[PDB]
């Protein structure tokens, strides 16, 4: 149908408590009605969020029961560095336990105090420009590839600031506003092009990479016939070098990396490892991980499974959407936002509307959510990669609508005294 | 709707291929258009049979890792002992490699020379004591897999009481994909034959199916629990021979279970006389430790519900677009009736085989020609693998083959005859 | 010294209790004075046998990760049936759960009623061709495995060329703990066997281990491979069964191998008539993966001498201690002559089961009394498992109980008779 | 004898190439004789580092298919919550996947600028006053506890700095220095005194409090009927917090931890995690090695575990030192140094002596070691535990003796351009 059926087979389960309503109940009190305080054994259904708690294929498992655990020359590490060469065709890679560590390097690496970096990604040193195409900004209405940079912007900027004064453009493919929003492969060679005119560096957030591949291949004109592995190839054409939290897109529990094709850069950063460190290695990185990630990132280029990660989302958005339910739009490729002033009209801001539905929503289906604010209260549903089957968004909607025909009865809280925040009905 | 979400999380997954039509026609074009040889790399769905390929949970592989391979004294032989102790309520267990090695321990201690067997489910002479209605595939009665009582007495009464080895009860049944025993039959088989001194053995091989029938079904029951159910069918019981490649929710192993002291005695010097040594039958300290935690799963409702109900909710789906079935579905399997699937065809043409080949082209599915005589296709289910898009791969696939079945052409032999044969169409 | 250190790292450790000499003795009471009777966990290390205790490579473990459990077309199947191919030269291979079930498949496809079998290692006639000095234990003569031609020709001549099933060479032969099969000896018996047309199969279960002693001492292998070794060795034979469980590295399986198209084809009806269909005979594709995997590490030179000099380490320490040990020392057992050891002691007053209980009290070592008829206390060495010192404990041990060899208490039963047999001193 | 064996048994190894000498000469050439360029398949013994490359056991194995991956209330981290509460008997704790990681948040956390940080661990808004007994900075001579703080000169700090600009007291056990020197039970608490008195805060660096307690346990009047834990606990009572990198101690392969009292210290500490991430979670630590950690810890106590670590470094020493071997005396419990300078005195500084030793060791050995500057010219040997056996300890101690009896034949090397640096023989 409009939905496909999962592209691979369970190799093996995580059982679940499967604790009933009243017990669900006493949970969620001595959780203070806060789900960010409940414990993942009583959770049927945990949408908290997509980072980290990807399920790995038998492939991944076996390549863990051969980490080569050396400090140095770790076959693993060759393993990682050969596939992000020929996926990515970036030149070095310096791999980190995290994103954000790669992200750190990148800015200590090229940021030089009152420099400016502008990217389509909504302040030390740097001032951050966000030059975001204007109804990317937007709700409700759909433009296809809303995280495109305005060229028009990006150029004016260029003018006035100068382009010796710009550290560097970042590009977030996908942008993680709504539920990540797409990058045309078109506005990423304009780019591209502007750019190198004035020999500004362009570094990529290649955190939901794939993600964003799967976008272009569906609805950029010309993609159509073009693999993810080839879509992939290309975007990255257009970069100096990207930061990854593999976390995402690339199947894994951990790690990051940081690429880029400048030897000088490159020699630098694995300096910044060593006075961080004293000695260069892995980024604290175990050669189990660095061969999981390598084999990850293989696997997230089967086109079957990107577009059956996209449609689950999808599918859990649209069965809310026909049933009348107050939800954000556009959908993003992976996470599915209530709106919980719609939802619950009847509850202020000081009852915190949005924090007392993810509690309703945990008491009636045994799904956990977290409470937003994107500022709009928004309650995300955050989908994990190959953990769930569409069995599971029906228990999520289901429950969402059956929670919204009976809006009237989510009772507003006090904060009885956050991620660390406990709270009491009033 | 009326079919449950499955009652665990994704922990990891097998890759699928994702092949085409065209490359799906071509491997069935060179397997000789028998399913039987297709490598199991090309298959997408494999419903080939239900024995072995269970997904086995986290808990599972943790106790894969700690094996205890001692020759004698094995943690793990003590920790299967325990549990079955406990569920089955059997005194005495012999572990085995294999469901058919328990069998036959049995046979060669529990069969003198001449004597006759009594079951459900098909030296020795065999005496089938099923109700006359087991016999019938079209007709949708409840317990189909019943002892006919006055068949027993008569057999009783005809040989005398102790030309009779034992009474072998098939819970669940293997005919028709696994027809339930009541509680209530295995109760009244227990009593008539403890006056005569009549040992009942029980193949207890998808006991943890049959449990959910009586609980689901035989008023009465309702409210007990799968554990309360099973413990009280073996109460019935002298011992019982299990396969654990099936309910167990284990790839390897079975057991011998016996209360008689001397049986048991008996029992393992035949193991000191086949092996040298007593043995754990050739079976890993690592595999006995993965059993013992997957009988313990099995006894969850939550997960013995989904099981029947996803098998059933395929059953369903054919059901309801006129394809033709064998009924009532069972526990484990739905059979395509193939000589009313494809009219058009003889006994000569082999309706099943090309049916089988059909609908693997058409889907990625593979289920294999059978009889149970009756010619059909059956289309097994193993546990915790699938889910319920996987079963509308494999029911939409089969209505489309429904609607043209007309167009299914007949095959002759271009060559046991049936793990090997090769075909053309006619 | 003489003595290589081990050709591999250390990736996982199983851990022991180290339970002290006091618990020991407690320990020993309580099972009896019978080392077989003891649970795993008390034992620090467990010498009573070299069958399925062997240490595994991360090589194998990622293996297991991987198991493609399909009943039909598994890759599994595949991997183990070119590795087989490859290294033994067999055209057909019959994958089994043991060793023990290949044999009996060969011994119901091999023999008919009233036929002789002959070999170097103990219906059917068993008619022991060895030579003479395979049977004198404190004779340190070198190939001690070899058949006797003569024996050979004799047995020919007396009952004629088809009254004969087939020659069993066991590769090693086990008695004396594995005592080695020249190449010559092996050129020797085809020969004279291929010309009245006689078959020979290989019981290879420890033929890695054989085909170090061919290299190390056979005048002409010192300059061939283990894998250029094993392929000759298997050209003087018609098929082998193989116990993977020994020298496959692997802790279940073996298999049987033919040469013969038509044998193949009967033992393969002959698990469709034992199974319903033909199967991998209760062997999980996860193992028929890592006894692949097991056979190819097991080719390494470096792996087998380390292997067999880590037995002879044992040996040559017990040896210029004076203790009493069968010769010469096999390729993975060491005997100590508990007759000669405890002369103070009567075949009556159980010198080995006293000699073997004094052991574990000492040292936490399992060792069990036997008989190979002369009565010994074997230490069994299972691949990979223990190092040089663990030897060291061993030897000690032995060395400090030697020394006070009379104050061995002799022992009396306060109770097959092996197995469960409970004694207490005299 | 003076060495124990090990306190377990090999549950799984890691095979090697075993590549010969001109192989080895090869590789050394093509990694331009700098042994960190040298991949890990082409080393049979990598002493590079005892950080990160710990064999883990077949429990922590079994731990790591159970990680509970919720971004929040992982199962797995109450385990080790409850796990350090016991044995540290700290309050709170705060995961990190590095030990550095847990030093940068209680820096942060705990130093205003132009604080004083004192210990005895020899610059950014603090001064280092490095508070060492002075015969700690000693080679050769024996002082047993010479990494314990000097009272007088802790008092003199204080005295003339004020209590309020000391930021806190850094205490690390072992301290790193000379292969990791201990600290004394006695010294530990006369500083809580001390401190305490003027309400200044005691931190240790945890990383290798195992070897520390053992050298305790060993060594310290009092301690020797104390119980590893025993010890430990105590420790850990004179300090308000500890900083601790997993990978070494923990017997694992990454990880670390944050931990203290202080409820305040402790909430602030959250919020720099959520400042740095967003959101708190395990600071980037897998929920499978969370227990893996917990696991490790625990096993950690075994004396026999402990003392056999610290004996096999202790028996690598002792071989190089009664050979004549130039080593800096004494030597620590994690790691040996060879002095390059006596070594090769017929090299100077500028045809770096010790990067030289280095590349010869594994030419000759397959050995991997680390050239050094600790200011003296020394080639570090690091052993990791569980890995290695005396064998292999045999191996490097055979060729270093080697070595040293022809010392004349090393070469001096060029810079034909560090962790990066390439060298040519001059």
């Amino acid at each position: 149908m409009n939905y496909p059926a999962e592209p691979f087979r369970i190799k093996s389960v995580e059982t679940v408590s499967m604790i009933p309503r009243d017990e669900r109940l006493k949970k969620m009190q001595e959780a203070g009605y806060n789900t960010f305080l409940l414990n993942s054994k009583d959770i049927y259904i945990d949408l908290l969020t997509d980072s980290g708690t990807n399920a790995m294929s038998d492939k991944q498992w076996a390549g863990m029961m051969m980490g080569d655990e050396a400090y140095a020359g770790s076959e693993n590490f060759y393993h990682l560095e050969r596939t992000v060469q020929e996926l990515f065709g970036f030149k070095h890679i310096v791999p980190t336990h995290q994103g954000r560590g790669a992200e750190n390097l990148l800015s200590q690496l090229a940021i030089k105090p009152g420099q400016y970096v502008a990217g389509n990604m909504y302040k030390n040193g740097a001032v951050f420009v966000d030059i975001v195409r204007d109804e990317a900004h937007d709700a409700g209405l759909n433009i296809a590839f809303k995280g495109d940079i305005d060229l028009k912007k990006l150029q004016k900027l260029i003018d006035e600031k100068g382009a010796e004064n710009i550290a560097y453009i970042c590009l977030a493919v996908t942008v993680n506003l709504a539920g990540g929003q797409p990058v045309s492969m078109a506005n990423m060679r304009a780019v591209r092009e502007l750019t190198a005119a004035h020999g500004i560096k362009v570094f990529y957030d290649a955190t939901r990479c794939v993600e964003n591949a799967y976008f272009i291949k569906e609805q950029e004109q010309g993609f159509e016939n073009k693999s993810i592995a080839e879509i992939v190839h290309e975007m990255f054409s257009y970069a100096d070098g990207c930061t990854m939290s593999g976390k995402k897109d690339c199947l894994v529990n951990i790690g990051g990396f940081l690429c880029m094709n400048d030897d000088e850069m490159f020699s630098s950063a694995k300096e910044l490892v060593v006075v961080y460190e004293g000695m260069p290695s892995y980024g604290g990185l175990a050669g189990r991980d660095m061969e999981a990630m390598a084999i990850g990132l293989r696997e997230a280029m089967q086109y079957e499974y990107i577009e059956h990660r996209v449609k689950q989302v999808r599918y859990l958005g649209d069965k809310l959407k026909a049933a009348g339910v107050p939800i954000v739009e556009p959908v993003g490729g992976h996470a599915v936002f209530l709106d919980a002033r719609r939802f619950c009209e009847h509850l202020t801001q000081d009852e915190f509307p949005a924090q007392s539905l993810a509690a309703s929503i945990y008491v009636e289906t045994g799904v956990r959510s977290m409470e937003r604010g994107i500022k709009l209260e928004t309650v995300r549903l955050t989908i994990p990669r190959r953990v769930y089957t569409y069995a599971h968004m029906d228990v999520v909607a289901d429950g969402i609508i059956k929670l919204y025909q009976h809006k009237e009865d989510i009772r507003g809280l006090k904060f009885i005294y956050f991620f660390t925040a406990r709270f009491d009905y009033i």
